[PDB]
């Protein structure tokens, strides 16, 4: 779906251009050879120059199909990893590693497979790599096709830039359509931001908080920030698009009453997930609904609705009474200082309203007012029913606990405790996290589930494209593949090479 020109408006340009990119790029490893899609791509495609190179790219990547390897295929997948690239004969044979590493990783073999068994010899091929590979690399054509591709990240966003069509939204500020990317034809969802109603109302600073949360995470279960432009008549906020409903609708219209105990696990595991995600910026979330768990194509979850949210100081507590009646914790229904417990309480709730098919302290056909619903969250214990087993009921009345000290997750661990839950005894989160596992439900394709000041901050919401979603853009819709062409035979081509512009 690019447009006829698409390969004029994502041009490379000549690589003299990029001699400010050049004196100011931090020379971080994991920034320009990992994190960053793109420049991963390109310092992987340099390794594949080199021959020497080669075999610790083959090897990782190997590493990498035994973390997520079913945990029968274990033992299997460790003999084959060994016998290629941990024996000194085999052709592909990574020497770094040292001959003791070696002989340690045959010992952790007979003793029963562990996911974690390469991990330390992982980490010693990137210590090794972290040094004069990367520097050859800093000076290799390589770095220089990646300049190319950050000098076309950093382009002005604009209007221009995408192709609005229609769908669903109307939110507080706003509207919502379906914004498609014209150069490389990925669909997005974009969230317009009227300019009036944010000025009366007070509201430039959780606008703008909602925008640097949004980009600061980059999660598989979260919607992303792909974009971030100003029009002559709002403020864009271009993220993730979810055709596949959101949860809500699949808890109660969808389906029967609520979901089954296995089907509910799924969406619990990736919602616990996307919440890891953010609590590792150390931001909560508080508006944990299932109206705000939004299904994809493919039959996954993101959370969404990040406006609510707020990133609290490592080591500090925050207080507010927001959220939404039903599904506010009692530290918040109290306003006292809390921390990121709120949402554990919301997951608490979300497994139990799947599972039942109601609120815990809400019935489905309870007409009751908004204040008997706080008395139960603060005083009532919830029941449960013979659709939770032992372990759903466990990890419910967990993480439902009044005391937000004793809430499950909310301990210094953080997450990882929820993992362990023997509710989650049988999910996988190594392969979780790798999309590896199908989700229960698959939503069908076709189906329909003025004035001077603010100058300044328009200018700060306003920052242009994000770093990672948009080289993950290139990627998935073959622009990268396409356009990133070399000279025949390892040569410069005309775009790299200085000596003719
Ligand atoms: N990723 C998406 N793709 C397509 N449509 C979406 C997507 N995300 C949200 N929408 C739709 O656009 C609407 C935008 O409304 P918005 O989420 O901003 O506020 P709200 O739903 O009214 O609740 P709140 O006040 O807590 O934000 C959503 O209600 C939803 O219907
Ligand atoms: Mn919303």
């Amino acid at each position: 779906g690019k447009s006829k020109k698409w390969k004029e408006i994502l041009k490379f340009p000549h690589i003299s251009q990029c001699e400010d990119l050049r004196r100011t790029i931090d020379r971080d490893y994991c920034s320009l050879c990992d994190k960053q899609p793109i420049g991963r791509l390109l310092f992987r495609q340099f390794c594949e120059t080199r021959p020497g190179l080669e075999c610790y790219i083959q090897f990782l990547d190997s590493v990498a199909e035994y973390e997520v390897t079913p945990d029968e295929k274990l033992g299997e997948k460790g003999k084959e990893i060994m016998t290629k690239y941990l024996t000194p004969k085999s052709p592909v044979f990574i020497a770094q590693v040292g001959q003791d590493l070696v002989s340690q990783t045959e010992e952790k073999l007979l003793q029963k497979p562990c996911k974690e068994l390469f991990s330390a010899c992982a980490q010693s091929v990137h210590e090794y790599l972290r040094g004069e590979p990367f520097h050859e690399y800093l000076d290799s054509m390589f770095f220089d096709r990646f300049l190319q591709w950050k000098w076309l990240e950093r382009q002005p966003v604009t209007k221009n830039t995408f192709r609005q069509y229609r769908v669903l939204g109307k939110g507080g500020f706003g509207e919502v359509c379906a914004c498609q990317v014209r150069a490389t034809g990925k669909m997005y969802a974009c969230k317009r931001l009227e300019k009036k109603r944010i000025k009366k109302r007070k509201g430039e600073s959780m606008a703008l908080n909602e925008k640097q949360i949004l980009e600061k995470v980059n999660s598989q279960f979260v919607v992303n920030l792909a974009y971030a432009y100003e029009t002559k008549d709002a403020l864009c906020l271009v993220l993730t698009i979810m055709n596949g409903g959101d949860l809500k609708f699949h808890i109660y219209n969808m389906g029967n009453p609520g979901f089954e105990e296995e089907r509910a696990l799924f969406y619990a595991a990736e919602i616990l997930c996307g919440l890891e995600d953010l609590h590792r910026e150390n931001t909560v979330y508080r508006n944990l609904k299932p109206e705000n768990i939004l299904l994809d194509d493919y039959g996954h979850i993101r959370i969404s609705d990040l406006g609510l949210a707020v990133k609290i100081p490592e080591g500090d507590l925050i207080r507010g009474r927001v959220g939404t009646v039903g599904y506010m914790a009692p530290e918040v229904l109290n306003n006292q200082r809390y921390g990121l417990s709120p949402d554990y309480w919301g997951l608490g709730c979300l497994i139990y309203e799947m599972i039942e098919g109601q609120s815990p302290f809400r019935g489905r056909k309870e007409k009751v007012k908004r204040e008997e619903v706080d008395r139960r969250v603060l005083e009532t214990e919830e029941v449960y029913s013979h659709k939770f087993s032992e372990e759903a009921k466990s990890i419910c009345k967990m993480l439902l606990t009044k005391d937000a000290k004793q809430r499950l997750g909310c301990q210094e661990e953080g997450a990882a405790e929820v993992k362990r839950h023997p509710f989650f005894r049988n999910m996988n989160f190594k392969r979780l996290e790798a999309g590896m596992l199908d989700p229960p439900f698959v939503p069908d394709p076709r189906a329909v589930y003025l004035d001077h000041t603010d100058d300044d901050f328009y200018s700060k919401f306003s920052t242009g494209s994000v770093s990672i979603p948009w080289q993950n853009e290139m990627i998935e819709t073959e622009c990268f593949k396409e356009l990133n062409v070399f000279g025949p035979n390892g040569t410069l081509p005309p775009d790299l090479n200085r000596n003719h512009p």
